[PDB]
């Protein structure tokens, strides 16, 4: 099924050299997360994979960031004392790790990059940057940036230019070269390719809004008996029209199994999954061989003590049952880096879905969805909104979206254009 683009080859191509640090960022619906998943196939036995959330390493295969790397919570400036000690374990570990590949880039500060830098320096006994292991990046800075508070502004602004994961001080002594994929998967039609592309880069004319204009729909988007899913900023509005919707009549409950070591902010799936006959629900995981992806919507026909049939909107019908995740870490056998499981989770893979927020839409695939607009968008959240659906002709609105909906940051189209310049290569080479 999958197609090796260009692109994705010369990827494959840079990373026979050792050397090289490569960022991999692309348009919506692109193939950022399938391609993340085949080069980890590919990439060998002394290779960490890791994520900056919970939820994000589970997804992955991988392990945090802040486990990983011991980061303690908020912001560290160059000058704060590192004094986290590792244990001998972890320290043979880390002097294995010939790769590091780490998942949704675009969401780290980038004192995190130099904190991760300073310690592998620090286990490596190296002057060499992140002591000398490859290091490949995967994210999307348009859709997916970091969200951070004022005072933690204010305590890197001595130190950083800016807030996103290229300003980190480390690059001042390495680099990495970046590919962006171009071949969109997800729509089909050039011209909502081409407002999408221009959307995402703030490049927009408020002459394209005119075609969007059409999306907009009183009577679908106040409706909640249809296929569409609601798509909110909040996640107070998306709780409360999923609680209005399940209502208190005949619900089932659900609860979370639970074993060994398994943070919750790690868990994917609800604690206390409470559904009915006719609720709108998602399901939660990819299994091809059972007919279901991740983002995939139906409509719940029955509920039993170890199955949940769901009528999903292609027609099909699905018997659901409980679904159990991994939550792993990496450790030494013999020179090799492997992975072991330290905990488990248990649960059927399905959430309520009559509504989802921004956040949680994040890599999914709707076919029909209701955009509730905002007057405060932050940047790429309305970019996100719209390029989950696969057609315009899915896509409905409460009320126009115009111009004032799309923030720019003109730290990332400098970035872009930096990069772009230097023959897609950022930082010292
Ligand atoms: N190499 C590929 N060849 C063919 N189809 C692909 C390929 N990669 C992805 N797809 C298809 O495109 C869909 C979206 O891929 P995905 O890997 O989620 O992209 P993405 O860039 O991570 N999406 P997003 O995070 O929303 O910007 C997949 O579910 C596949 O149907
Ligand atoms: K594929
Ligand atoms: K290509
Ligand atoms: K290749
Ligand atoms: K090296
Ligand atoms: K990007
Ligand atoms: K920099
Ligand atoms: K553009
Ligand atoms: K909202
Ligand atoms: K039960
Ligand atoms: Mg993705």
């Amino acid at each position: 099924d999958m197609i090796l683009t260009e692109e994705m080859q010369k990827i494959m191509n840079l990373i026979q050299d050792d050397e090289n640090n490569v960022f991999v960022t692309g348009k919506a619906g692109s193939g950022k997360t399938t391609f993340l998943k085949y080069l980890i196939e590919k990439s060998g036995k002394n290779c960490i994979v890791a994520a900056p959330t919970g939820i994000a390493a589970i997804n992955a295969g991988g392990v945090t960031l802040h486990s990983l790397f011991g980061i303690p919570f908020g912001p560290i400036t160059p000058y704060d004392r590192l004094e986290n000690k590792f244990s001998e374990y972890k320290v043979e570990l880390l002097l294995k790790m010939e790769l590091l590949i780490i998942d949704e880039i675009s969401m780290v500060r980038p004192d995190i990059l130099d904190t991760i830098d300073r310690k592998l320096r620090w286990v490596y006994e190296s002057d060499e940057p992140f002591g000398g292991v490859q290091v490949i990046m995967f994210g999307d800075l348009f859709q997916l940036p970091p969200v951070t508070k004022k005072q933690e502004r204010e305590i890197l602004s001595d130190f950083y230019d800016g807030f996103f994961f290229f300003n980190a001080l480390v690059f001042k002594r390495t680099g990495f070269h970046i590919v962006e994929l171009t071949k969109i998967f997800r729509q089909t039609e050039p011209e909502f390719i081409n407002v999408l592309n221009n959307i995402r880069n703030y490049q927009v004319t408020s002459d394209e809004l005119d075609l969007l204009s059409e999306l907009k729909d009183r009577k679908i988007s106040s409706s909640y008996d249809n296929e569409y899913i609601h798509i909110c900023t909040h996640k107070a509005d998306v709780e409360k029209i999923n609680a209005d919707k399940l209502g208190e009549q005949e619900i089932r409950n659900y609860d979370i199994v639970i074993k060994d070591k398994f943070p919750e902010s790690s868990i994917p799936c609800d604690l206390h999954l409470k559904l009915r006959v006719g609720a709108r629900v998602m399901s939660l995981v990819n299994d091809s061989l059972k007919g279901y992806y991740n983002g995939m919507l139906g409509i719940v026909t029955a509920l039993e003590d170890n199955v949940i049939t769901v009528r999903m909107d292609n027609g099909r019908t699905i018997k659901f049952e409980r679904y159990t995740w991994s939550n792993t870490q990496y450790t030494l056998k013999d020179n090799e880096i492997v992975k072991e499981e330290i905990g488990s989770c248990t649960q059927f893979p399905l959430t309520l879905a009559w509504a989802i927020t921004i956040h949680k839409s994040q890599g999914l695939t709707f076919d029909k969805i209701i955009i509730h607009v905002s007057h405060t968008f932050c940047p790429g959240q309305l970019y996100v909104a719209l390029s989950r659906c696969r057609t315009l002709e899915g896509i409905v609105s409460d009320a126009f979206i115009t111009k004032q909906m799309i923030i720019p940051e003109y730290a990332l189209i400098d970035f872009e254009r930096a990069y772009k310049s230097e023959g897609n290569y950022y930082g010292k080479r």
